[PDB]
């Protein structure tokens, strides 16, 4: 679920969600066009591509299970569609963490007139 998601990358960022991704860039947050702004920005477009691969799950809502082996995040076994949205959360929380490096306020609120260009999943 969305409010989970939101404590993965907390927890491997330090940087609550919202504000902090939930309207960062081109692709983190509500919705997705144009090309990404940056790495932090890229991580959110395969998130929404990995959830696009997800017909019929409701990634917003439905809620999975994880635990931690050693900083490790693993996935435990819930339905195939808890299953499947872990893996895309894990994956983009991970991300974010790899790329806090280059992390920039200045796409905070980023308008979306700006997201020029265009990409594939």
């Amino acid at each position: 679920s969305l409010l989970e998601f939101g404590k993965m990358i907390l927890e491997e960022t330090g940087k609550l969600a919202i504000p902090s991704y939930s309207s960062y860039g081109c692709y983190c947050g509500w919705g997705g066009k144009g090309t990404p702004k940056d790495a932090t920005d890229r991580c959110c477009f395969v998130h929404d591509c990995c959830y696009g691969n997800l017909p019929d799950c409701n990634p917003k809502s439905d809620r999975y299970k994880y635990k931690r082996v050693n900083g490790a995040i693993v996935c435990e076994k819930g339905t195939s569609c808890e299953n499947r949205i872990c893996e895309c959360d894990k994956a983009a929380a991970i991300c974010f963490r790899q790329n806090l490096n280059t992390y920039s306020k200045k796409y905070m609120l980023y308008p979306d007139f700006l997201c020029k260009g265009e990409l594939k999943c």
